[PDB]
């Protein structure tokens, strides 16, 4: 949906309605998710402009409202810029920008970020290199300086955020990625190092000076068929939580699987099954604990460009008895889609 | 004003420019609506695609924006989505959509709802059936099924919304209206009941089990006249407030009415005259109460399609000795009205 | 950024997304302007509509979107509406607006407003008649009746706004402004006087009954060269603090110095020099003391119609010395801009 193209700015204004339900056992407080109306919606912004030949300009920006609020005083609840950056791209150097972007792990871990709702639990957001940060200092180079096409390499910094909370907090940090695709397929090396502040480190769960995250993943995006697998691992930047001790932090390493597969057909339907498995391991007091664990089947109608609908199912394999009570219940969701 | 008409799908970009002065006595303690600067502002999009030559496929989404607030920590008063929901339709069984859309009693409840600023005080926001609810999932028919048109009806269904405040909560629901035009008029069922939620009965005022709420209403809304009546009842479903005892909850029963007339003027200059009596009965400690009461003159100019004026000028004839403390004063609004 | 001009109303969407870094020494505690991430969006729209040949109708609204907040609870900081206003214009008599919208101080304020980023200190937002007031109701008049052209001048009313807190509250008031250009040269007066509120009074920094604010200024907008200089004074509205005592209030009279000199080249980058002295006189305690001074030098780099840089580099003055504790350090800013 492009609106302005006149001059040389090309000017595209994006949106989407959502209406979700989410079906759980209780109110959601033993489940994957929760339970009861998650609807929502975004409006955004994308900019495009030629200085010359070469070198362009552009900018982003992206905004979550929530339907699922009232009309009281809770009414801006998980409203937040998910997008807010600037740079320019030249021809064969590469293209720099700056604001709030995501970070060079999600390179690797975006591969198995493909399902209809949930997946992508690794992928958290503001944890240094694997999710949207406000502040970071992207360089991306698409094909290597023309001397190979389908190399894809960048190279990310991460300026220090100390804010009042120590989940959202960070330090500086320098990350990078490496990426190729040839006759279809894919291969992913991603890797980050940020180093904590001090607000990180008086947490009672968690203690290091330095976050490192790394991710590899693969791809077999042709032929109407899907299939990839990230392996990561990650030391001290994964939040955690102490539902027995009312205590949150971070871990101290973590290692995390993720599977997916998917099939399109030509009238527009798309199964999904997906596999994820993230375990945390030697926090205190616990030892090795389970953070993530579920199969799952879900689908997808494409019922043309604009409108779908979707099914996803959770089937959670946390065995009830984990030590940090992370809630192990099944969980559907079921929405209607409306985008352009 | 519609920006994006391309492929399938239609998309237009709709907002005002509201300016508004509220004048009153005092501050606004004893009063109507209050006193100041009221100003504000809208923004939306709707959305309608095409899927094929019968099913189709829609999504709107509306915020409100308030310039009265200053730039300081006060800045979200009032800042909020109206609208967010998308669904399909279909061609002779109906429309089906999903969200946080209106309630099925303000299909007779909003034939009234035609003054400049005020009115429409029986649809209250988040009030089970009346006002914009979020988690509604509502079934629409316009034209029976092909049979015979001119006679509308829907039928509805309320998800549960356990908030952490008791005035915007609400259960699970069931609802429906029946409308029908023939030659210019207008009649219009309507009712709705939904279960309460255990926050609810804990209420000082107002104690049950299940909100029943229903409206009836006509109109003759043609050759440039509109004529309107709206009578309704209500079990359990109306936010009061008690300023003499700083207790609020709920009326056990209500019984409202609605009134308005309204003339259309070739150069483009309406008035408006109005009643509303809404009378709360059988509440603990005060007995009858009667909560709105007002006699109506107002006036609406129209410049064209996107600019207006409007005066609106309330004869408040609550009898100053009310026992909830409602506030009994009058109250001129004057507005600006741009809009796109 | 036209998107939408069919009937008789022509309706831009505009906004931008900035990317900024601050810095500084230490965390930004003695520093001008802070340190770390500031990036932020704007979005909004304005809207003309013509109703006949003479008499027309417009309303425009702006929004402040901020990207250096997390995803958490702190999402909505600094997130403001900075102009929401409607009126008309008729062809001789003026024009008439109300709404959220600047003061008639800012007509002379707003000639040193012309730096990157920093600069206009004088032009204090809620500050009853230079920056941007929520209430304000402007009578503006571009050529004095089409008797002369190049003769500007205007008269507003101010509202009275009593908010929660001292520091955006004002009271009732009246402003005017007289302007004029001629062979490319500007000359403007102001002034503007209102009544303070009770909540103002009691505060321990500056008492008063009255707040009255004035400004004069030059121009010399012709020939790619900027030269312009604002002199003005203040009685009971300026926002100040004491972080050796954590008092704030206002100053008793304050007087304020601005200069700017710029330069536009041919393919597009703009130096600057600035200077800007504001001194607050007789406040309570401290005697005379010196709330804004800095040296400036600084530059804007434009690539086309939409896509910028700019360097702003300040060199504080303020002799650590200050009794208020007002922050003596030096700030780089670097900024990237993408607008539409």
């Amino acid at each position: 949906a492009e609106i302005y193209n006149k001059d040389g700015n090309k000017v595209d204004l994006y949106g989407k309605a959502v209406g979700l339900h989410y079906f759980s056992k209780g109110n959601g407080e033993n489940s994957y998710g929760g339970n009861g109306d998650m609807t929502y919606a975004r409006l955004g912004f994308k900019g495009e402009t030629q200085i010359n030949s070469d070198l362009t300009g552009y900018g982003q920006w992206e905004y979550n409202f929530q339907g699922n609020n009232s009309e009281g005083a809770d009414a801006q609840t998980g409203n937040k810029t998910r997008l807010a950056f600037a740079g320019l791209k030249y021809a064969d150097v590469g293209s720099f920008d700056y604001g709030r972007n995501y970070g060079v792990v999600y390179d690797a871990l975006g591969y198995t970020d493909m399902l209809p709702e949930f997946g992508g639990d690794t992928a958290y957001s503001d944890d240094f290199f694997v999710g949207r940060v406000g502040g970071v200092a992207t360089y991306r180079n698409s094909n290597f300086f023309g001397l190979v096409d389908g190399l894809n390499f960048a190279v990310q910094y991460l300026g220090k955020n100390e804010r009042d909370t120590a989940r959202r907090s960070n330090g500086d940090g320098v990350g990078g990625s490496i990426s190729y695709e040839y006759e279809g397929f894919g291969i992913v090396g991603a890797y980050g190092a940020a180093d904590r502040t001090n607000l990180q480190e008086a947490q009672p769960l968690g203690n290091g000076k330095k976050a490192e995250q790394w991710a590899t993943g693969l791809k077999y995006d042709a032929n109407n068929i899907y299939l990839a697998a990230n392996y990561g691992e990650t030391r001290n930047a994964t939040p955690i939580t102490n539902k027995f001790t009312n205590t949150s932090g971070f871990a101290n390493k973590t290692q995390d699987v993720l599977l997916v597969a998917q099939y399109q057909f030509d009238f527009g339907l798309r199964p999904s099954i997906a596999y994820t498995k993230s375990k945390a391991k030697d926090v205190e007091g616990i030892g090795d604990v389970d953070l993530v664990n579920y199969f799952e089947v879900g689908a997808t109608y494409y019922f043309n460009k604009n409108m779908s609908t979707y099914v996803d199912y959770i089937i959670n394999q946390i065995d009830s008895d984990n030590k940090l009570g992370v809630g192990s219940d099944d969980t559907v969701a079921v929405g209607i889609v409306y985008q352009f």
